[PDB]
This record gives C-alpha cells, sequence and structure tokens, in this order.
C-alpha cells in the first residue's frame, strides 16, 4: 500500500530549565498537542557556558524542547516566544517534517 | 567544494520497555545504524513522561535512512503506534557519505 | 515574524572527540553550539550499548549546531579526515531562524 506523508513543522526550543513551565504553558497556550524534552544538555553560547551534568539532572540545567506542530501554529508561537529570547538565553529552530497522522497533531 | 547526497531521517519517539522492536524493525528493514537517546520526558494526548533524575521510560530513536526504506519502515511502525504511545518525524537531510547508510 | 533560512549540522561522534569537535567549530565561526550526552546507538561496525558505557570518553555524543550555509562547505572538510579514521556521521538538516544576526 501507499503510506501517505503530511507536512508539518518540529520546533527545537533550546533554553534553561528554570524557564521549562513558561515554555510549556505557551505551547499548551497555544494548541500543541504534545511535546518532549530532552534534559542535561550542554552547550556554548555567545556569553556563557553550559556545563552538563555527569550523574543527576540538576535544576539550572539546559534542556531543549521538541515540538511538532501545524504550519498555522508556527508564527503565533514565535510571536509567543520572541519577548522571551528578547529577554533570555537560548534559540528556536524551525524544521519541515512529514508525518503519518495530521489528526495526532491538532 | 563538498558533494552531498539526499538522505532522509527518521526520529521515532516511544516508550522504553519497546526499544527492541523498534530495533529489530530497524535491522530489518537493512538499516545500517540508529541512534538512541535517552533521559526524556514528555507530555502526550493523554499522560506526562516523566524522565528520572538519575531506567529510560520515554526514548528517541534517530535513524538516518535511504528514501526506499521509508515506505517499508511506515508499515512496520503503523500497526504499533496504531496500539502504543508516541510518534515518528520524516525528515529530509543531506550526508556525505551515501555507502556509510546503505 | 520573519524567518530565515539556515543549516543545522547533527555531528554524532564518541565523547572522548569532544574539544576536537568544538575546537574547529570554534575556529570556523561557528556562533554556538548544544550537546546531547549519554547517547547510545549501533554503528557500522559494532554496537555502542549504553549500559556498557561507563567513561566520558567511551560515550556518544551528539552536537548540534546551526550554521549559515556558507559556512558548512569549510565545516564538512574539516570533519572530513576525522571521520575517515573516527566512528560517527553528520547529518545536515534545513532549518529556518528568527534573528539571522545571531547565527553570524
Ligand atoms: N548556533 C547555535 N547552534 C546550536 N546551539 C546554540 C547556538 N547558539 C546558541 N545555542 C544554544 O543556546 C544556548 C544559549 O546561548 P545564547 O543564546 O548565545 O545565550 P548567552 O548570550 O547567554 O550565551 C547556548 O549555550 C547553546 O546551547
Ligand atoms: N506534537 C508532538 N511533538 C513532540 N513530541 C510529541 C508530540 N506528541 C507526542 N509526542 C511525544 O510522544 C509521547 C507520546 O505521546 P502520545 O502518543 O500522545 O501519548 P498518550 O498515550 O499520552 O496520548 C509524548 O509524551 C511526547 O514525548
Ligand atoms: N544511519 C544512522 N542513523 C543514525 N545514527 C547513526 C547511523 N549510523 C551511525 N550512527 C551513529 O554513529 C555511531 C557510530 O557509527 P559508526 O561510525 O558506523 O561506528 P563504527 O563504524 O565504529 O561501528 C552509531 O553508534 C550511531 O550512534
Amino acid at each position: 500500500n501507499a503510506i501517505k506523508l503530511y507536512p508539518l513543522k518540529k520546533l527545537e526550543i533550546i533554553l534553561e530549565g528554570a524557564h521549562k513551565e513558561f515554555a510549556t504553558d505557551l505551547l499548551d497556550r497555544a494548541g500543541v498537542k504534545g511535546y518532549t524534552i530532552v534534559g542535561n544538555l550542554s552547550g556554548k553560547g555567545s556569553h556563557g557556558m553550559y556545563e552538563g551534568h555527569l550523574m543527576f539532572n540538576e535544576d539550572d540545567a539546559l534542556i531543549m524542547i521538541i515540538a511538532a506542530v501545524p504550519e498555522e501554529l508556527v508564527g503565533p508561537l514565535l510571536e509567543g516566544f520572541q519577548p522571551f529570547f528578547e529577554a533570555h538565553s537560548g534559540v528556536v529552530f524551525v524544521h519541515d517534517i512529514q508525518v503519518g497522522r495530521p489528526i495526532k497533531f491538532r
């Protein structure tokens, strides 16, 4: 059979774990149907270093939030995140992806 | 100067309990490698998946595969995600070494 | 909110060579990077079993680097001799960002 694929976007949101609730609140408010969080990251930015812990998930961690969302949501989400990254460390990467079940993401 | 070749990349997010089923399917289809990211949390349509503080309840499998494999792989994963939690993301990527992946 | 085209590298390699990789990224003028640790995987020759990994040198990492298109060629050239002799892979993605100046 033909396995049909559909267009979606995937956001990768990298920021300090201390702001996880603000971020996931924003995602929920915008109507994102799910998200995945990768913790204990390291990284280098324009100003500071984040050393990933070698034993546990500490509170002052760097995290990445992965969120697959319909095209129509990208614009409003970035506007929502605009004041945040205007104020805080981190980045947003927008990807084009394909998924098998459009309804799962709306 | 440095030539690139087209490939597809799958991100397969699912419960750690099913790691072997997932990797068996990738292997059977002839996937030459994959990467498993542990220590995840997440929110789904019905529940929260809380990551451990130190084992891996939710995982993400990254698998770069030739285009010809995507169909067969999705067929393999269809009955699974029909019954179980998780998602598959298909990406277009580029790589430098085509034979490393087929 | 305008979006702009960029590339994103996913660089998977052994943790023992992390400094080599990050030095190369820094030297080439890459403005930032993010490292995902504690990875396991299956490679061309062997299995990298996470439970069998105990040192940071033996573990796999994934370095995520968002970079302008013009930087990709020279970066892959720098990594070319490394991956001839060492394990790991590089995935090149198309992405979009909002603050192009942040990445140059
Ligand atoms: N170009 C990039 N590619 C990948 N990750 C990045 C990039 N720039 C920043 N990051 C991630 O975001 C974090 C925040 O960096 P940045 O936004 O420059 O804040 P600061 O000014 O405090 O360093 C970095 O430590 C890194 O993990
Ligand atoms: N839109 C999404 N973006 C990113 N990750 C997602 C998305 N939807 C689901 N996931 C990941 O898959 C996991 C399972 O989701 P789901 O299959 O909806 O579980 P549930 O049984 O709770 O409905 C989530 O915890 C999340 O980590
Ligand atoms: N097709 C692939 N998709 C995703 N990750 C891969 C793939 N091939 C290799 N990798 C990642 O790179 C690691 C090293 O692979 P490889 O260079 O083939 O190792 P070796 O040749 O030393 O056995 C793997 O363990 C995996 O994490």
